[PDB]
């Protein structure tokens, strides 16, 4: 259903010195719900109950997101993508996942999770995947809507648009909702995010980690690497598309199209489109995990 309650409550593990937060319910191999930007594990609050009796439904707050401690010291050179796959890779190897992972994935979770995917390629069951950044881009294919917001938080005006104004939660979030958000989704959206400053970095930081035109280089060399790799695994995958969505569209939409061993669906949405289509997507990912598991009742 639609819903603002939680999935879960939290539970904690000791990560190089800070803690951090993952929702963790049931039993069997892991179905691991990876969200993104300014997003936490309530992101996929209404999707994992599809998921009931098929596997141990994990989902894991990213550093100095959700419930998980903010790094201190903090500024412009913090919460890169290079140090976010550096704390999440020792929390998946901390959760004793095993070898048969199915991955479901939305923005950053995406790049984080296919780079993952690509370097354990033995543990990945199969991939689902939504509104992903599923190959570097040039500005051209970012959508039209909000691209000189995303030009402005990747030059200087970033740090007053986020760090003070808090606009990636409050302006870009609901802005690629289709439907009005309650106040208690909009708290629990804001909730790690609440104080001006440095809490907020990891929502600059990261649309600065785009690979767009190019830039960074470092991320941009990580998505064309985890893009070759996809676009030939036999992986078993289920592509999640969105209209109108925002990002996996256009040029991205047809690469993805090429992939092999896919099944699609297409749902209502723009971006957090979790938040516009819960049970669709979740019955998705449901029969495909079904088909990945098959139980023979
Ligand atoms: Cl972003
Ligand atoms: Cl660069
Ligand atoms: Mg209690
Ligand atoms: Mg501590
Ligand atoms: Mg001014």
């Amino acid at each position: 259903s639609l819903g603002a309650k939680p999935f879960g409550e939290k539970k904690f593990i000791e990560i190089k010195g800070r803690r951090m937060a993952y929702i963790d319910e049931g039993t069997g191999d892991p179905i691991l719900f990876q969200h993104g930007n300014p997003t936490s594990s309530y992101l996929w609050r209404n999707i994992m109950p599809h998921c009931a009796g098929l596997g141990r439904l994990i989902a894991c707050d990213l550093i100095g997101m959700g419930d998980s401690d903010k790094l201190d010291p903090s500024g412009p050179e913090r919460y890169a993508y290079a140090e976010h796959r550096d704390y999440l890779d020792a929390l998946w190897e901390a959760l004793d996942l095993g070898d048969r992972v199915v991955l479901v994935v939305h923005d950053w979770g995406s790049a984080l999770g296919f780079d993952w995917a690509r370097r354990h390629r033995e543990r990945v069951q199969g991939i689902a995947y939504m509104e992903a950044i599923a190959m570097p881009i040039e500005w051209a294919d970012f959508p039209e809507q909000d691209r000189d917001l995303f030009q402005a938080f990747r030059s200087q005006a970033g740090e007053e648009l986020v760090l003070q104004d808090n606009v990636f939660v409050e302006q870009v979030l609901p802005g690629l909702i289709l439907r009005p958000l309650s106040e208690a989704e909009m708290a629990a959206y804001r909730e790690p995010f609440l104080a001006a400053g440095e809490a907020r970095r990891p929502t600059l930081s990261w649309p600065r980690q785009i690979p767009i035109a190019g830039t960074p280089a470092d991320v941009v060399a990580i998505a064309r690497d985890y893009a070759g790799w996809l676009s030939e695994s036999p992986i078993p995958k289920l592509f999640i598309n969105a209209e109108p969505g925002a990002l996996t569209t256009g040029r991205m939409r047809d690469f993805c199209r090429t992939w092999p061993n896919q099944t699609e669906i297409t749902v209502a949405g723009a971006h957090f489109i979790q938040e516009d289509s819960p049970d669709e997507i979740g019955a998705a990912i449901a029969a495909f995990v079904r088909r990945l598991r098959p139980a023979h009742h």
